[PDB]
């Protein structure tokens, strides 16, 4: 209903995205993409605004999100970056779709 009640609900969503239940498809999103280590050609030229769950967690922990909409935008940016950069048949795209299914359903249940 209110900003704080909506933010509490978003903290609940983040907790689920970082739970053991979803870890089999969430782990590539736990930390920022390390383009050098992975040999991700032109990653930082194609992706202007990198995002990952550790960044979303740091922002939630410090109360940096003013509303639920800011939180949604960051999570969605993380999935959108993954779809934009990677080939459609890469395993990480399938993991991203799986985690996003979890996010979208819980975010839609926000009162
Ligand atoms: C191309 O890999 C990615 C592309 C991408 O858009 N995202 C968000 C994440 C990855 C990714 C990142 C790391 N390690 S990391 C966080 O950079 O330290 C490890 C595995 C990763 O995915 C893989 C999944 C299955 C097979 C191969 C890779």
């Amino acid at each position: 209903g209110s900003h704080s009640e909506q933010l509490k609900h978003c903290n609940g969503i983040l907790k689920e995205l970082l739970s053991k239940k979803h870890a089999a498809y969430a782990w590539p999103f736990y930390k920022p993409v390390d383009a050098s280590a992975l040999g991700l050609h032109d990653y930082h030229d194609i992706i202007k605004h990198p995002m990952d769950l550790s960044t979303v967690k740091r922002k939630m922990e410090n109360r940096d999100y003013r509303d639920a909409q800011e939180f949604a935008a960051d999570v969605r940016l993380m999935f959108s970056n993954c779809y934009k950069y990677n080939p459609p048949d890469h395993d990480v795209v399938a993991m991203a779709r799986k985690l996003q299914d979890v996010f979208e359903f819980r975010y839609a249940k926000m009162p």
